[PDB]
């Protein structure tokens, strides 16, 4: 199994290539000065490699007294898009060549959500466990200042965020330290960093955020006739039945609103065990169990399976979890017909080949899991605003729709002799209960939502256009090469 | 045969362990706590690593019209002093690691000159023979740029500087773009680099620097009959003889300075070939013939030697050129009593032990060629004075010295009738013409020299304490190591 | 006893009243504009009280793991002269009406030596002697971060310093904490505050500053025959006598400059008891002393004095030491003709009233004890500078003094027929002695001595032109307002 970097490399190049042509012809044929367009076809080789990372070595004092010297970097791949995005993982396996990749990564997911940032991830070569609360703070502080003072953290700049490794609390911290210090002169200096705790301004709607996204990843493509057809699916016996490898947020959210409107769990599997029951698992039960104790081990209700669920009879299979977990190897031996990428990387570009031969549809983790980053943006912006989504908006709009009712029930009466006889002035219970409720989240949700739609609409047709099939991978690393040159060309280089 | 930064690290690692006890007691005994105080080593520990180092790739149209990206990297050492101090290479041999290292030796190298700045060194993949002028140009500005956006580059953060492969032509470049872009509010802006033309604002006296201060550095330890007695030296007959590895610049100014002063040269090799004589070699023959024709080869008063000049019979051998030219190999054949390091570590960690086994002594490079670092220092002051040395002074200094004569005059010719009997009024030749032609770079040498003296001294002495003998090096580095920890320590880290 | 603001205060209401007429007629009576210009004398309105005055509470977690609100101020007198300067006091009975009147009086002081900086004090209700190291500098920090914020720190600003109750490593966080905060970029960043360790970037000759300010206002006024006759002195037997309540900094220094030239000191006190002997007491023999062991009391070659030396007869008193300790009380009993304020406010307004009866000259603290004020004002300009005074001179200096001696040489040979018949060339034991070791400290006690000078004579001058006697202090006071003054006329308020 090949690294992260080869791979997105790879799916780059890919990607690149099937562009180029297109990318000249039909895009930009109409004033063409001696075909040696063919030759700017150097700004995708600018687009590949990282601009700039920055490696770090700085002290900390820990609790004992004893000095300790700490490495990090921080990679920003492009600044096409002005602020760089990209959260920061603290792990004593991170390494220079990954976060590059990771970088490299998050520019072409952006691109895909029409989420306006830079990629950019950063890493500490730390491990959390063995480190005091006090410590760790001591260092995310320390880090920030270095990250502050060359460049590698700023609201315009680079806006961090947490990795599964790292929380709000650090990110707090990150945002405070630079608040009261480099940053002390911006009115915008909480926006340095996003997934920070709402006291210090997060934005509602931040946990669930990554797990609907996919959600709404697979929804898009199941509604389709034309790819649950090439399939055999959208049912009307067994309608849906899914699968998820990892019960870690995303997972877990993936499987209660996948729950909540038909599809059946009949899988479960963390890095301990696994589960099964062809007649369903509830999510409000199991998450409930894997809360009051330890895993989701000796779960009640369910018959403990042998493995990795992978491999279980279903239509829809997640990877929430680790990297590379489908490998040439196994890939044959899914029988389900829908992988939806719950994670960065969870199938090898071997495993692609396959799934591609046997009719399989891979929702990218390039843009199924982009539903955090969509959501990030969100909060950016919020800091921006120094306001609640709503917060002045919410009554005005509850009365207008009374009124809107009031109306119709009004003019309906009219033709009438009554006062009161009809009622249109009452909502659906469901409308009421939205109403009545209406908050920040809501708004998010919502535009969640039409940026997961709006995206796969844009997937799909980038993939009919090249006549892809089912590689909605390539389709997608595509789409985004499109997107990042087209900014990149409407300018130039030095020449800009 | 090691490579640049083993050698540092260990030569650090030395240093710092020769002090670490002695840095304790008696340095600040009279005040100890728990003596959790030897626990403070880990000043040392994050003195050794480089801080901050940043890596890019930035785009150029060549002027064919195909574009490309270059790669390149900045590493500050140190910021224990403020503006980090180092220079720019461009060459496609040049490695993170290697930068890195130079960094690390260059704030060292300053402690030693009490030049008050933070070790720095940049490198870019490139071999400028591929590139045309205006490439070139293109290439330098743009790096200025990134280097600028991310604090690599800047009046008060870094400050560049050329090296064997860059000219006062980029450095040139790389201040007007600064200046003219980031820098525009900046009245220091010009401060950003040193090692430029005089119309841009250099340092008169730049040139002949680096060369001046090797003949010192020699000169200082030549004169002390101490050392000199260790060796079997400062003589009556034969007085001094000497070779010099690389007519480059250093090479040919030392050459210059020492035969001014007695000092015989005797052979002369660059990288196409020696020379030899007996008799000696005369500098402006031998400087003319370089320029006039290629090479040195074929010069007459001087027949061809085959390979180094390292092994020629002399009294000093003065390495002016590429890196580890002394190994472990070549070592016991050297005929010099006197290695002066006109070079960075162009002698390997074995080759010292060798030497040291058969007394002799290798002035460091850390110290010898410090010569232009420190004429550096003077002309950034003399860019944040905005004025060249001397210019309010030189006339009242002169006036200043005819009224003292003068006085003299009148004061003497007041014991005896007359009224211009007696003329002291007038200033030896010498002194007239000195008088007569004052200028911006006798302020300079004058600076040069005071500072490679009392240097000298400072090592001599440090190593005497340390019991060393003739470790030039490694006394140095202590004597270094020394300062850049007080500097530290009188402040703290984070609580600093 | 009143308190240092009510004394202040009326300081300034007498010189403020005793310039008003004059500062109108004779220094403005040429453009005359309706004589309304009795009523831009509200100018002074606007000097006498603190513009502004920053109090403020912030925390610190005290090792044991608490919280505790610490409180603090800092306030600036005037800002007529662009960065204010002023010490830093930690103690339990400051009051923001001590700073007020601390900093009013700062604000006059630096006028009457030429230091340009507005004046400011600040204070931190804090007794350092419940603190530990660490919490100590905590607590500095935060304060300087919060001063910074608010616009009380800052190079160009305000430039705090140490003061009896604080030190150099304090001074030396105060500036480290600005520099890696909110003046990151300040490339002057360490002229945020004086008083701070070399090795941080203070000045040579900080020790000894007040105590040879002290020596030189004596000396300057000693040395004007006319003030030495109107008391009778400038002796041809007795030379000079003379006696120093207070061993401290400054008073030991005091007499060790004082013995050096010719006076001879006769008492010596301390806040134990005193000592005496009409034959001469030693600096470095009591200082030694006072060093081995505990305080002077019982020191050989002296006989114990029961009280203070205030009476004591001698030439020459110092009161180096505590606050109000000439008093109307003692004032005629004191066989002292000239009384030199080696501290702040050591006479009462009473006493200088009596003196003055009976021909006293008092040398005001106003004056006398700004040499401490004076040097820090290089200090700034020394970080400003980025170099140590004489750095670049002191070799260049050696050598022109050189070529002098050898031109009267040889001018003077030629007047008979031998090349080395006669010998100036070489310098006096002194001279070569001050040659040999040049250093920072030589050019800043020249430059403290040549302020003390020029300070005098203006005091002189302001006070035969207001024909007030010895009455030093008043016509310090109003040469002061003056200074002040016209900075303010020659521009305006509103329309300043
Ligand atoms: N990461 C990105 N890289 C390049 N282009 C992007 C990226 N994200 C968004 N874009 C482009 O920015 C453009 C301008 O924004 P617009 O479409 O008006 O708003 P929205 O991006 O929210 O749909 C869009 O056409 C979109 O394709
Ligand atoms: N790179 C350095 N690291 C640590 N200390 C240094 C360094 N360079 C100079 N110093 C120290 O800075 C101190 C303060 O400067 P000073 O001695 O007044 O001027 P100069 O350094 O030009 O002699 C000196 O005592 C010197 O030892
Ligand atoms: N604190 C002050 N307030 C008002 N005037 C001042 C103050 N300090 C200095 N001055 C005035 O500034 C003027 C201009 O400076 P100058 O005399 O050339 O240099 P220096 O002040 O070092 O003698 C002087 O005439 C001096 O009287």
């Amino acid at each position: 199994d090949p690294n992260f970097f080869k791979m997105v490399e790879g799916f780059f190049d890919r990607g690149a290539s099937i562009v180029e042509d297109k990318l000249v012809e039909d895009l930009r044929t109409r004033e063409s000065e001696e075909q040696k367009r063919n030759r700017v076809r150097g700004i995708l080789r600018i687009i590949k490699p990282c601009n700039h990372v920055l490696s770090l070595s700085f002290p900390i004092r820990r609790d004992d007294g004893s000095w300790e010297v700490i490495e990090g970097y921080r990679a920003q791949h492009s600044h096409q898009r002005t602020p760089c995005k990209g959260g920061i993982r603290y792990s004593t396996d991170v390494s220079v060549d990954e976060v590059k990749a990771l970088a490299s990564l998050m520019t072409y997911k952006c691109a895909v959500v029409d989420v306006p940032f830079g990629g950019a991830k950063a890493g500490v070569k730390i491990n959390p466990k063995n480190y005091t609360d006090n410590e760790l703070e001591k260092i995310t502080r320390r880090f920030t200042m270095e990250l502050a003072k060359k460049g590698f953290i700023g609201p315009g700049i680079d806006v961090p965020a947490p990795d599964m490794s790292t929380g709000e609390r650090e990110m707090s911290w990150i945002a405070d330290t630079y608040a009261s210090t480099i940053g002390h002169y911006d009115i915008n200096a909480h926006a340095c960093v996003t997934g920070k705790p709402i006291s210090q301004g997060g934005i509602h709607g931040r946990i669930s955020a990554t797990g609907r996204g996919v959600f709404h990843g697979i929804e898009n493509f199941i509604n389709e006739a034309s790819y649950m057809s090439i399939l055999g699916m959208t049912p009307g016996f067994g309608d849906k039945t899914f699968v998820v490898q990892g019960f870690g947020n995303v997972g877990l959210h993936s499987m209660r609103y996948l729950h909540r409107f038909g599809a059946k769990c009949i899988a479960v599997g963390e890095s301990d065990g696994s589960i099964w029951n062809p007649d369903g698992i509830d999510p409000k039960e199991l998450e409930d169990f894997k809360l009051q104790h330890g895993s989701i081990l000796g779960f009640p209700k369910a018959k403990p399976y042998e493995g990795s669920i992978l491999e279980a009879d279903c239509d829809i299979l997640i990877p929430a979890a680790s990297e590379k977990q489908l490998t040439k190897s196994n890939a044959p031996r899914v029988k389900a017909k829908i992988i939806a990428e719950g994670a960065n990387g969870p199938t090898t570009p071997e495993a692609d080949k396959i799934f591609l031969e046997r009719n399989i549809m891979v929702i990218p983790d390039l843009y199924l899991n982009a539903g955090g980053v969509t959501v990030s943006y969100f909060e950016w912006l919020k800091n921006l605003n120094h306001v609640s989504y709503g917060r002045l908006t919410f009554k005005y709009e509850r009365d207008s729709n009374y009124h809107l009712l009031m109306s119709v029930q009004e003019s309906l009466e009219r033709k009438f002799g009554k006062h009161g006889g009809t009622i249109p002035i009452v909502p659906t219970a469901e409308f009421q209960d939205r109403i009545s409720g209406a908050s920040e989240k809501d708004i998010v949700h919502s535009g969640l939502a039409y940026t997961m739609e709006r995206s796969a609409r844009q997937i799909m047709r980038t993939a009919m256009k090249y006549n892809l099939g089912l590689d909605l991978r390539t389709a997608a690393y595509v789409n985004a090469i499109e997107k990042v040159f087209k900014v990149y060309n409407e300018a130039g280089v030095t020449f800009t």
